């Protein structure tokens, strides 16, 4: 049907926009702290602590499968990256502080993405 096609085109354009968002967030992480999953072979107890691990490579995989149906879903995954880091790592660490800074800088990017998604429909 043409209605199905129109929904598919909308999902694709949302995907395009979420890609540009993902690239922008990732530019705020030049150290690449959040680029890849935590290795269960190097924080071996990680999964006793953190129930839903997340990272930018994992988000990129989901995005390439057009796996985010709306901005809220994408935001939830970004908030997991930040929130997991702030739980596992202490306040005094480089990791916790990098999560705080990414949250702050990512706020700006997400704030405009919400306006663009609303505006474009
Ligand atoms: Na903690």
């Amino acid at each position: 049907s043409m209605e199905q096609v129109a929904m598919e085109l909308r999902l694709t354009e949302l995907t395009r926009l979420l890609r540009s968002v993902l690239d922008q967030l990732q530019d705020k992480d030049p150290a690449r702290i959040f680029a890849q999953p935590v290795s269960l072979k190097e924080v071996p107890d990680y999964l006793d602590h953190i129930k839903h691990p997340m990272d930018f490579a994992t988000m990129r995989k989901r995005l390439e499968a057009q796996g985010y149906k709306n901005l809220h879903e994408f935001e939830e995954d970004f908030d997991l990256i930040i929130d997991n880091c702030m739980k596992y790592n202490a306040r005094d660490t480089v990791f916790y502080r990098a999560a705080v800074r990414l949250r702050d800088q990512g706020g700006v990017v997400l704030r405009q993405a919400r306006r663009e998604v609303d505006s474009i429909g």
